[PDB]
């Protein structure tokens, strides 16, 4: 049995929240009520012969609130910076949650760099490549997801608990 400590950063509306619910609990709500703050919740997997449960910090993402990160992410073990590949102010955003941590978190803090909302291929503005590579030279775990339709979703989480 295994137990760690998960933080949700990003950009508001770029899917946190969404992400969670659909892990946590299979939900997906596309009327969503931005957060306040902070919200909790726990999801417990099977992961190669141990039980891993999950503490997860999902973080309010208005810039009215970064100065509460470091509340939620100081102790994590892994974080997940979440972005909108139909945003490329939110990717931007999104590699300045990413140096913050690499700066102010624990220095072995696993790091995933999830591109949300996928579903939306039409409106992509983010390139998968561009991201890749960006996640390559930074040593994040990359990986484009949806919320809306699940893509990925148990994916990211299982990868993180793999490298923890
Ligand atoms: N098409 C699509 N919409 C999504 C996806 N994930 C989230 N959304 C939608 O985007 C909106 C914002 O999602 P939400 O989870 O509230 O974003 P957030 O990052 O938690 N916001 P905040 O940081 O302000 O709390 C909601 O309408 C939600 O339904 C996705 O993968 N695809
Ligand atoms: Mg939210």
């Amino acid at each position: 049995i295994c137990q760690f400590k998960l933080v949700l950063l990003g950009e508001s509306a770029v899917g946190k929240s969404s992400l969670v619910l659909r892990f946590v609990k299979g939900q997906f709500h596309e009327y969503q009520e931005s957060t306040i703050g902070a919200a909790f919740l726990t999801q417990t997997v099977c992961l190669d012969d141990t039980t891993v449960k999950f503490e997860i910090w999902d973080t309010a993402g208005q810039e009215r609130y970064h100065s509460l990160a470091p509340m939620y992410y100081r102790g994590a073990q892994a974080a997940i910076v979440v972005y909108d590949i139909t945003n490329t102010d939110t990717f931007a955003r999104a590699k300045n949650w990413v140096k913050e941590l690499q700066r102010q978190a624990s220095p072995n803090i696993v790091i995933a760099l999830a591109g949300n909302k996928a579903d939306l291929a039409s409106k992509r503005a983010v390139e998968f490549q561009e991201a890749q590579a960006y996640a390559d030279d930074n040593s994040l775990l990359f990986m484009e997801t949806s919320a809306k339709t699940a893509m990925n979703v148990n994916e990211i989480f299982m990868a993180i608990a793999k490298k923890l």
